[PDB]
């Protein structure tokens, strides 16, 4: 192996600082990135939507690091003639970009997708750069089953997350790599938890072999949970252990942070399961906090709206860092 | 591994008839794919080059088993009205279409690329196949030097070439496989031949991976050849045992052909070349044809520029039947 | 990728020869190489059994290229005297070897294996070339399951092969690779196809990841057949045409041969499959023969020895086409 | 991926007890397992050798959490009639044994080597466990080149290291990941740092690939360093800075300990190079100490012998805190 440096010193502490500020201390990301087909519906009602969001009162400031937009939203403004992203940056985020173009299907398997959107993705980048964007999204979807996901699944999946990443951060933009295991199923606790480590363990070996930058990159994971259909319940200090025993296996200290998906789960257990994540009493060696769309949006008559937003991002914001409220087989050595 | 059956019976046979059709004995492929940069200059101009090619007289017919268009040529017409994919189809060919969107360059490599072209490809596949296309061509570009073609330029190429070929066949469209190996720099014979073993192998493991259907597809190989600044000369017996044995250790029997590229051989070598692979005496399972451009066009005031084409077209359907003429030797030297 | 090579053009030529030499035309491989664990049993009762194949009628000697042996019988002497690679040479053989040292479970997974052996393996094979064998033999295991073969088991099993072949060839040694799937299971004759088709992929590209030379080798494989509890009825034809073509989806042209293990098939059986092979009519660029034990042997003095010498000659005509 | 566990709680709550020992906080391994071969030279000498250290004033006891020993010594005891193992365990460390049985030749490639053993070795994990060992180790070695360690080279040691994890785990025993890159060269810090990452990043995956539980591993890994050869200067800040950058890379945190080997380094300069890596102010999740032979030897009249090593004993048990001028 022979080096041929992917980024200069400069690229890399840019990349460093973008994602750290995203992460800080108490911060999360807001995902308002839904498509038009996904939000349902006129351009105005959606542009309302969006500013309604993003000019909720400044309680929210130090909730919200990061802000992803949909490509439409990302080039509106707010009725005081400012550009969203200008709204965004002066409270204090950082404003994110949606950069995949949606699923599809692999031949040969039962179902399972990958991802699209690398075409021309470059030119793509450096405009949303300019426009004032400085991290991404790209959404890879796998779901569990009898025979699923299987190698091919995961290996080309891996691999197209490592093309995107590589891309952005040639861009100036800090990649934000999203591997969904769906909830869909009956499989228990043990058997996502083991499904992620696969799964997490195939993503870094692919960014390493693309020659990715850690520490200009975060991890959009989701939680380690009992599918949709298991009829076991599992307390939050269960699916916390699981959760971090499984980052801890897959995920080196230099990527700077974690933003956990929802998935399905309500406002409430979204909030409560990042709060028992961080509360784990396992070394956890970078930031744990949240990328909610609907966790944080569904609760949110203007003003009312915005309080029920606020709520959530204060909430959020608590529970990541560990502060938030509404025997062998119990130890971590069952994980 | 448990299956999921990518392709029915009845997809298959279309397929691998298909493939069969191309590379049909004493028969090649025309790639007249170049785009609008690299044909550089009117559509009209383009047009009236493309028509020249493909109404030259019923000799081409049985040497020309398919043609490679460029996106615009498609839906082009010739003087009487007819649509190119017509003409072609009315003179025997089977009518192909290039797919890929252009190299792009591997961030933390030397200057290495792999190619795109994936998204929305499964809906331009079946509109192309609407439109009267029944194979395509995807190109990846690979380069050897001291440090080159890197692990990830060979995995990434491998596998967006899978990628692209699982499509295609989705769509009921023949893929014609890629991996060029450029003959740029000063290595030899020998190296060429190693790099192209281990590139086709790689790329033969990726089409497995992606569940390709092999006698539905076609593979378009460079021949190996010593790079374009190595100054020892290689005989055209050498250059075919090369090719030759590099394939066999590679290609399973069941790829349906190997259409060659030119790469900077000119037209006569290019024959020349062919024809001694086909002439070479180790078993060889798969049609060895050509899929030339350049070396079909150069030499090709309409009728005498029909005359020089044809002619090349002729030569070629020689060679690549082996019928053609304007221990250190033996195999186990390879 | 840049090359050190591996082997001159005199260590080529010498392992292609043998290569051919074994499966050469109407010729196969007698695998007489069961461990003494297998063949259960005193030393004299198993040096005289082998004796009575080795020794069969002159008849048999362009019927058998190849016969490998176990350890201890290497070193055994047939009663006239001679060392048994001695009668086997005359005889117009090539005399192999198996080299591994049995499957071990893989953590994980369930119930699956690879196999060891490679320790010290250089040395034996030198000395195994110094005492008569040209060729060797060692054989990986996978099963056909909900969930196996995992991709740990192809991984692994492909790379110990191509770790015993590269060693082989070092020491002018042909490695027979042999990547066995069982028939265990109700499986129909497609999932065989499919699983063989998976496998054999990953043992090639193993082979090439680790410089293999492929005209100096030979493959072992299971011809591909239904699950020995499947309830579906198949015609030879089937089980040959699922068989070549999986072959054709995935062994390069290079190979030299391709030497079908027997499985659980009756003598009669794995001849009429093997000529049914042949048969098939699609492009078959390698020697498609046989590696038969049980499969030459079970009906197996002049009485014994003529029930085998008879095997031998209906599997020569079949690795041909030639037999009714 | 369906699972079928390796281990059971009770077998991973060992293997993690076991391993979280011989890190625990101010305390590294005495590498002590050289083969005959190496050590050169009687069974008697080399008994005695090993008896000198092994006895040393109970000042070690805090320095020292486990011992690697070569086979030979595992079977020996000490003048008063003590197998080895138990003045071992009685001065508070865990017992190692290596078994790898060295390297060889990869063909078709430039000089490069995988490592072999693992014919029967559960058979000997099992006995050396009931024996008095905890632990083992493997070394498998690359070479820094114009075009070395190879994909063939990296794929194939990072393989085998996981076989012989694996195979370790099922009996109970610690495995120690030894992938060594050695200095040999004249490239710079920032080459070895990149083949360390590619290299690592390799065994990472292999382990999981081979469902290793990486809360009972150790990791013995070169310290990033210029080649020997290497015409730059650099000082200890920027060796562990690369050192410990290349770790956060590719290290889960679940890896309970990297026990550094001292690789050509002097004892002071090993001692020095530990103690930078432990004041590097990154995030480092996991013990970071030592795993030296040579580093705590080569001092090292049985009473002014034993003072050199009980002296880098101490140094040490200093710098895998962080702590030591």
């Amino acid at each position: 192996p022979y080096q041929y440096p992917a980024l200069t010193p400069e690229q890399k502490k840019e990349l460093s600082d973008i994602a750290h500020r995203i992460v800080a201390p108490g911060k999360g990301i807001l995902a308002a990135d839904e498509s038009t087909g996904s939000i349902a519906n006129t351009e105005e009602n959606r542009r309302f939507y969006r500013q309604l969001l993003l000019t909720a009162d400044d309680r929210v400031n130090p909730c919200i690091g990061g802000v992803i937009l949909f490509h439409e939203t990302l080039y509106q403004k707010a009725d005081d003639g400012r550009p969203f992203p200008q709204v965004i940056k002066s409270k204090g985020g950082v404003v994110g970009i949606k950069v995949d173009k949606g699923v599809v299907p692999l031949a040969g398997t039962n179902g399972e997708t990958t991802t699209q959107g690398l075409d021309g993705l470059s030119e793509r980048c450096a405009q949303y750069k300019k426009d004032g964007a400085d991290f991404a999204k790209w959404r890879c979807v796998l779901k569990i089953g009898e025979h699923t996901p299987s190698a091919l699944a995961i290996m080309e999946n891996a691999n197209v997350l490592a093309r995107y990443a590589s891309i952005c951060q040639q861009n100036g933009i800090v990649p934000i790599v999203e591997p969904e295991i769906l909830p869909d199923g009956d499989h228990d606790l043990k058997r996502c938890q083991y499904v992620t480590e696969k799964v997490l363990a195939a993503v870094y070996k692919a960014l390493s072999d693309h020659h990715i930058y850690l520490e200009g990159t975060l991890l959009k994971p989701n939680m380690v949970t009992p599918g949709h259909a298991c009829t076991q319940k599992f307390s939050h200090e269960e699916i916390a252990m699981a959760t971090v025993t499984a980052l801890r296996r897959t995920v080196p200290p230099a990527v700077t942070g974690i933003t956990f998906l929802s998935g399905g789960q309500s406002e409430e257990e979204a909030s409560i399961n990042l709060n028992a994540i961080n509360k784990c009493p396992l070394l956890k060696p970078w930031a744990l906090t949240f990328s909610y769309g609907r966790a944080l949006q569904a609760s949110a008559n203007l003003k009312a709206a915005q309080e029920e937003y606020v709520k959530r991002a204060l909430a959020n914001s608590l529970a990541c860092q560990g502060k938030y409220t509404p025997s062998l087989f119990v130890s971590n050595h069952a994980y």
